[PDB]
Order: C-alpha cells, then sequence, then structure tokens
C-alpha cells in the first residue's frame, strides 16, 4: 500500500529476453501459420468470428515500439495467437497440430527464462 | 514500457505525510460535520441519495490499514467527502460553507505537500 512496497522484481531485462523467446518462436519449423496475419478478405468465417486477431509479425512490431507495457502483455498476445488458432482450426489438422506444438514450446521457454 | 520505466517519484514519505494532513483536517474548527459518518438511520435522503458516503474517521481507519494502495486514492476518498457534502447541501447553510472551507483547506496542503 501507501508507502509499503512490495520487494522489486528486476524487470530491466524482459524487454531483450522477450525479443529472444519470440525469435526462436518465428524460427521454429511449425512456426508458418503465425508469421503473418490471417488475411481477413480472403479467409472465410475468420474476421467475425475471431474478435483479436494476432501473429508473430504484429507481435514482433508491438515489442519494437513499446506497445507491451510489460512481460504479462506480451505472454498474454502470444497466447491468443493459440487461442485464436484452436478456435478457427480443428486438433487433427496441420495448423491445429502447429498450435499445439507452438503454445507447448511458448510455455516451456516462458516457464524457463521467468520462472 | 517493458524495460523502460520513468524516473520513480519518491512515495516513501506519502504514508505519513496524508497522516499529517488528515491530522490537520480534523483539527479544524469546521470539521465537525465530517468528524463522524452521517447517520443513516436518522437522517433522511442520505442514505438513498449519497451512493458513497464518507467522513474523516473512516479516512483515518483506512490510511492507519493499509486500505490506500497510493497517493492519489487518498485524496479521491477527501474530495469525496466534500462532494458529498455538495450533493445533499445548500451553499448558503452552516455545513454548506464548512464543506467549501475544508475543501479549499484540503487542496492547498495538498499542493503544497506534493506539488
Ligand atoms: C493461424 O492460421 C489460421 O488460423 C489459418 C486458418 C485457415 C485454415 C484453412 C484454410 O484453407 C485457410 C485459412
Ligand atoms: C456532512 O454532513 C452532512 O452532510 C449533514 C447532513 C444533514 C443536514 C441537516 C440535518 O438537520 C441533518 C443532517
Amino acid at each position: 500500500s501507501m508507502s509499503v512496497k512490495k520487494p522489486k522484481r528486476d524487470d530491466s531485462k524482459d524487454l531483450a529476453l522477450c525479443s529472444m523467446i519470440l525469435t526462436e518462436m518465428e524460427t521454429h519449423e511449425d512456426a508458418w501459420p503465425f508469421l503473418l496475419p490471417v488475411n481477413l478478405k480472403l479467409v472465410p468465417g475468420y474476421k467475425k468470428v475471431i474478435k483479436k486477431p494476432m501473429d508473430f509479425s504484429t507481435i514482433r512490431e508491438k515489442l519494437s515500439s513499446g506497445q507491451y507495457p510489460n512481460l504479462e502483455t506480451f505472454a498474454l498476445d502470444v497466447r491468443l495467437v493459440f487461442d485464436n488458432c484452436e478456435t478457427f482450426n480443428e486438433d487433427d489438422s496441420d495448423i491445429g497440430r502447429a498450435g499445439h506444438n507452438m503454445r507447448k514450446y511458448f510455455e516451456k521457454k516462458w516457464t524457463d527464462t521467468f520462472k
């Protein structure tokens, strides 16, 4: 509360560490469905169904331009990518499996890096 | 943003300074309408009309028990006292004038102490 602070966790390296993690995401062989925005003009249903589209290039732009106020907002956007993927794609599809693989991949790097 | 911090204003004395200011509020001769909660069982209209009743003793209790997360939440409750007073009392009444005097009194101590 007022004049009562929790010990401040060191966050000075978060920007660099999230960038590193995103780089490993981008270079994963199953990253291809998530590198660019889904094309809203060509994919039926997607614009109406997926209220908040997200992808790695958009996350990269936001990270590079100071649009994540903290660790958690970055993680929320990464998870949003995979939540969207689950909403729109069957689990037993190439893209569906990609999403599951990438989410697993992310959450490990996230745990290892910050926990 | 992430790993980009504004210079941190020193807030370690805020709890003590707000306590000092509240003490001067409490000891002001026109503080008497605001020292204790308005009696909701005896004052017609007050419970229905005034959605968030506030008074100095309640503010004192909240301050002493770590219920203000920061400077501003404390100031919001003090102002709430006088906003309520304006809502319920005519300007040309003893209590009405008291409220105006106390608000002026507070805002000066607030400006002088933290600005
Ligand atoms: C993250 O990528 C997408 O969700 C792809 C959605 C999609 C599925 C099948 C198609 O033929 C076209 C687009
Ligand atoms: C902050 O004190 C109050 O607003 C008092 C409201 C009130 C006005 C006249 C009365 O006869 C009783 C209560």
